[PDB]
């Protein structure tokens, strides 16, 4: 009974990370006040007060500089990658 | 002998640096050089020439300004969040 929390995976979109966030450290990162009627808001997924567990960032059409900056930014933290590779043999 | 393509999601690891990349844009991002002795080369999760489709960054113990810099950096691109929300029961 009592406390129940839903874990949601939002639909990947462009410009949804332009939100404002709060907290940090061991507290966690939470979404602060939603800017008015922006694309990030109008997607029914993201809401004020939500705790962000993780961000999945897609490298599609990425500027090299921005890739470097992103990686540099996430270096000290916990990160997993989704990669495409070519070799044998896993049969 | 026969070459094939695989998509891999690496095991989440904390503090992986030493990843050097090349390319961008319509081409995409590729792993070029794994820095010697870096936690990246000791991770073995990554190989050179591999394309990075996406990076999943965890907000566990994240310092505020770093999270800011991250989201600022990712604004022009495609992003999905994994979030936790409370409900009425529900």
């Amino acid at each position: 009974a009592e406390l129940v929390e839903i874990i949601v995976e939002t639909e990947a979109q462009t410009g949804v990370s332009g939100i404002n966030v709060a907290g940090g450290g061991k507290e966690g990162i939470f979404v602060r006040e939603l800017r008015e009627d922006s694309p990030a808001a109008r997607s029914l997924s993201l809401q004020e007060g939500d705790q962000l567990l993780s961000a999945r960032v897609f490298f599609e059409n990425f500027k090299y500089e921005d890739a470097l900056r992103l990686l540099q930014c996430a270096e000290p933290y916990k990160v997993s990658f989704c990669l495409k590779r070519t070799v044998p043999t896993g049969d």
